[PDB]
This record gives C-alpha cells, sequence and structure tokens, in this order.
C-alpha cells in the first residue's frame, strides 16, 4: 500500500524542550539492523517504522522544506546514539541539544528550514515538493502540519486529489474534528467523494523518536479502517490505542494527569461496589455521575483557583474513610494525605 | 435560642453494621465532665454537644417513641466505655453490639421502638410526643426523621406551627432539595410565611457519636443562617463544614470516594499547571473541564463496566507521564501502578 507523509517535521523544538532522546528511534534501528534509522524523528521515525515493522511498500514524504533549507546533521555517528541509548541517554543528549540550538539560532521555521539527522532518501523513501503527487493514489495520508490556520490552506490544495476510501490522519497539532471540518466543507462533490474518506489521528502522544505509541481517534472513520490503522500502528510503533476523538486531547494534551487520576479513580471505585457490596454496575455509575458532574459544575462556578474557598478539602476526610475498602483502598490513602495538607 | 429536636433515633443499624464506636461522644463526656454522655447516639448526642458546648440552654426532643417501647440499656457502665475508648474501643463494641442485637431481635422499628443507653431527661432536655409543641418558638429546628415517603406526612402536622425565619435542618436520611419542596409546597401561607425559613442541613456524614464533623447545606438558607449554623457546628461537633447544597451528597454519600479522588486530582493538577508552567488558572480551568466532562461522557455512553473496552487505561501512562512534576506528582505514581495494573 501507499503511504503519503505530507510533512517532514522539524527537530529545533524537540531540542529546545530539553527533555526527550531517541529511545524509540534507536530501538527499531536495532530490530530492523539499520542504524540510521537511530536519529529520525518525528513524521521519518513513523515512516520509517512502517515501512521496515508492518511491511508498507511504497513511502512518498512531502514537504516543501526539501527545496529550501532542509539542513542534515552529520556531527553524531549513528553508533555513538545507539550506544547511549543502551545505558544513559544523557551522556549525549545535551551536545546533540547544544548543537540543534545553535543552527536554529539562525535557521528559518519551517517550511522554509528543517533540521534532520537522516535525510528520509537514505531510508528509501520517494521525496516530493508537491503535495499533489505525492497523495494521488495513497491509500494512507499521514499529514504532519503546523499549528493554526494554515491547515484548511494546505489541504485545500490536494483534497480533490486524494483516493476516495483513503485513510487521512492528523497528529497534535489540530483536533479530530477541526480536522474533519476542513474535509466536511467539500462534501458533495461527486466527482472524488471525499465524504467516503476516513478521517482519523496517527497521534504520537510524545515524540514519535521518542516513546514508541500511537493514538488512532474513532468518529469518523469506517471501522474497518480503524482496524486497519490500529493494526499497523500496533506493528509499527508497539503500543496503539484507539479511543473516542473527544478524548484524544483529554488523553493527549496537558490535562493527561487530570484525565488518568479520574479514571484511575472510576475505576477502583466501580470495582469497590461491585465486588465488595456487590451492587450492580448501573448503582456505581449513577453515583459516579452526580459526583462527576457536581465537582465539574462548583469548578466552573467559582473557578479553579477557589474551589477551596467552598469545598474546604477536608471535608472529604471524615466521609471517603468510609468507603476506603476493595480496589478504592489502593489510591485513598494517597488522596487522604493531599486532603490533609490542603484542608482548612 | 430553643432547640426543637425532632427524632431520637435508633441505636440499632448503628450496632448492626458492626463498625461505629462512642470516640466523639466520649470525648465531649470527659470535655464536660459528664460520663452519661458518652454513650448518647443520633440526636442525643448532637444535643448534647449543642447544650454543653454551644450554650444552647434551651433543648425539646420529640419523638412518638417515649410513649411506645423506648428502651434504655443501662447493661454497661459509662465509665468502662469512656477507659475502652482511650486506647481501643473494639475492646468494648463487640458486647455492646450483641447486647443491642439481641435487642433488637424483637422491639419493634421507630417510632415503635428504639434503642438508647442514655436517656434524653438526665441531659435536661424536656421531652415530649407533640412535634407541635416542641417547634412552638423553636429557633433552630433538628430534624431526623425516616427515609422516605413518611418526612412530607410527618412535617405538614407541624409546618404551620413553625417560626417564622426559623433555622430548619435535615440529615441523612433526605436530599436537602427534597427537603426544601416540602416547605415549598406551603409557600404564600401569610401568617406562617414559610418562605421566610432558613432551609439547610446538620448532617454528621457518618454516627454523630463517632466523628465530631457536620455538613451544613447552602442554596436555601440566608447568609447569617449559615454563618450561625456554622459557628455553632463548629463548637458543638468540632468540624464543621458549609458547602452547596449539590455536593452534600457527593462529599456524604457512597460515592465520597470519588468526589474525594477527582477533587484531590484537581487540585494536584491547578498547581502542578499554575506554579509550574506560570499559566492563568483558567488555562488549567478550560484543561480541566474537557478532561471531567468527557471522561464522565463516556462512562455515560458506554457504561461503567465497559469503559476498558473504550479507553485502555494503558492508554494515559505514555502521556501523563509527561505531566509528572509538581503536586501532581504526589498522586500520580499511584495512579500509574493503577493503570499498569489494569491495561489490555
Ligand atoms: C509536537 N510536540 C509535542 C511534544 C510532546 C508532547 C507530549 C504530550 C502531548 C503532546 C506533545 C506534543
Ligand atoms: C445513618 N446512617 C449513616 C451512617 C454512616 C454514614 C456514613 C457516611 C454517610 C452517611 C451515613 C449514614
Amino acid at each position: 500500500m501507499k503511504l503519503a507523509i505530507l510533512g517532514a517535521g522539524c527537530y529545533r523544538t524537540h531540542a529546545a524542550s530539553g527533555i526527550t532522546n531517541f529511545s524509540r528511534a534507536c530501538e527499531v534501528a536495532e530490530m530492523v539492523g539499520k542504524p540510521e534509522i537511530a536519529m529520525t524523528h518525528s513524521t521519518i521515525t513513523m515512516g520509517a517504522e512502517l515501512k521496515e515493522l508492518a511491511g508498507v511498500d511504497e513511502v512518498v514524504v512531502a514537504d516543501p522544506v526539501f527545496d529550501n533549507q532542509f539542513t542534515v546533521i552529520d556531527d553524531f555517528a549513528y553508533e555513538d546514539v545507539i550506544e547511549a541509548h543502551k545505558e544513559d541517554p544523557e551522556k549525549i543528549m545535551p551536545q546533540i541539544r547544544e548543537k540543534v540550538n545553535e543552527v536554529a539560532k539562525e535557521l528559518p521555521k519551517p517550511p522554509e528550514g528543517a533540521i534532520h539527522f537522516t535525510h528520509p532518501e537514505d531510508l528509501g523513501f520517494e521525496i516530493t515538493t508537491d503535495d499533489r503527487e505525492a497523495v494521488a493514489d495513497a491509500d494512507f495520508i499521514m499529514t504532519w502540519f503546523p499549528k493554526g490556520d494554515m491547515q484548511p490552506d494546505i489541504i485545500n490544495k490536494f483534497i480533490d486529489d486524494i483516493k476516495p476510501g483513503a485513510i487521512v490522519t492528523h497528529a497534535c497539532t489540530i483536533p479530530t474534528t477541526k480536522f474533519y471540518k476542513i474535509f466536511e466543507q467539500k462534501h458533495g462533490d461527486l466527482v472524488t467523494k471525499p465524504e467516503t474518506l476516513n478521517v482519523t489521528s496517527y497521534h504520537p502522544g510524545a515524540v514519535p523518536e521518542m516513546k514508541g505509541q500511537v493514538y488512532i481517534a474513532e468518529g469518523y472513520a469506517s471501522e474497518d479502517a480503524i482496524e486497519t490503522l490500529f493494526e499497523l500502528g500496533q506493528k509499527a510503533r508497539g503500543n496503539a490505542y484507539r479511543l473516542p476523538a473527544e478524548l484524544l486531547g483529554p488523553v493527549c494534551d496537558m490535562c493527561s494527569a487530570l484525565t488518568a487520576i479520574t479514571y484511575a479513580g472510576i475505576l477502583s471505585y466501580r470495582d469497590s461496589v461491585t465486588q465488595v457490596l456487590g451492587a450492580p454496575a448501573s448503582f456505581a455509575q449513577m453515583m459516579a455521575k452526580e459526583s462527576l458532574e457536581q465537582i465539574t459544575a462548583l469548578m466552573e462556578k467559582v473557578g479553579i483557583d477557589k474551589m477551596e474557598e467552598n469545598l474546604d478539602p477536608g471535608a472529604l476526610l471524615g466521609t471517603a474513610d468510609s468507603m476506603n475498602f476493595g480496589a478504592s483502598a489502593e489510591i485513598l490513602p494517597t488522596v487522604f494525605e493531599i486532603l490533609e495538607k490542603r484542608k482548612k
């Protein structure tokens, strides 16, 4: 099958963040015996994995940067990188960071400049500057575009060239519904039928060269298209997660912490009620819904910064202690210490 | 101020639960050099507190049980109970429970029979069988009635005898909204003016003889009445919490566990965001609202029992770990262990 990668990515913000490495990229370099994979990033890593682990035959990358200032940094041997990532990546990440930052001081931002350590040509990818050319006959279009208002402008060029029923994906840079609405603008066209498109995500939830994982939004694509993507993603990325589009943000953005805490709570609370009190799941859910909705309404009513002045965190200490059994016993003692520090 | 306690309570369910003791009652009994307080329960404990610690000299208790089988168990000395609660209450609670269970086997339920260990008369309360008599001229009416359809029937018998502006409270046996709707039925009465009533809660969120705490619902009483009840409650019960009526249930009922976990989550998340990313509280709130609303809607959508088939608990491990800093570091490691156990 034909995969069109639209957007190669730039390394500058990964380096500037100060906290990323190539753990995943190094990992798959070893898996396939190809050291140059070790220093791929972004969409080039994910393309390497789909070609070399999932068996996707043809891969094109389209980016205007190729014909502009596409810089490959050849300072670091692939093998020294692969090496340091066995023991400790922080032996080598600082200098890589340092070098990228110096080059990024003067280099224009994408699509005028981009920083890479392995050229996608060395990986056996077709490279192109024409989006429209890249998407003709693609079954799987992986978009990786800048955040904000340029995406509709970028997409509207090649949307008519998109093969009917193709899988079309986005990453961290746009929410699914906003990505969908761009295709939805054109629903009614009989010649290519964009209503037949399977719109979803291939969102890494982290820089792809660092963590082997992908997140696949459900709600727009057909079930078949989701299963296929999930299968490819499981083989390519190692860990795949399919989930409602409406939960992609809550799961992947800064609020992931709150979504984790709350979901752990719900599951633990549910199990304590069904296993220990022996009530039906519905009784748990009816209690949980009122509890979730009301704490949420409080926050909205008074402001997240003013909740304590309205609900003393200590209020929960002398009531929740009697729910400290079953699966809730795993989390409640940690919650009591927190509530304890914050009580009036 | 005249306090009218309506309903003395029965010990049977406290004993039968196997997990209550007299720690609070013993503590006040010691505070005031009055051993008989040690084995009070329910409303008698709270009226003893109000009188001995909060200066409420005038206390009437009304309950039809007084003319029925009001049964006082004299098998246990107060001084031994007080003794046992200093180090370990379980050295005396089992025999107390055994005796209560025995007597309860045959004794009819309230208001036909009730089990106490100290008669409210021994604490210098007026005792009566006439609710109408008790509420006449009362400033604070504390109701303590059976769960369900009888409360309206009980209330309508004396609602016209209620001093305008009086503070009227309920505890665990009825939601604030339903309590308030009873009085709302009589709105527009020219002489009794029930619209002036200050309706709220005096809810111990536990059996009051065990725990020194009270939860006071806001939304239906004046600011002044809440303030007054709060000050009285703090003196009498030791800990007082005033909160929106809409949170009474989430805080005090079986979902208290989930409200605790979520609230701790929201607070930790907020701090990790504001103290370590430097963003306004509104930026954290926006994120928090989407996350809470969407996890809640997934639960309602697929069922609490089927959440894991739609969102792999493991999905959160590869994203939320980026947020494991600041206050969220206090709770996240525990949450990671739980989600790890539960992943697909
Ligand atoms: C494209 N940048 C990123 C980098 C790290 C991330 C970590 C969690 C979620 C989105 C992210 C986006
Ligand atoms: C009247 N019974 C109870 C006893 C314990 C409780 C604990 C928490 C909430 C309500 C409760 C009601």
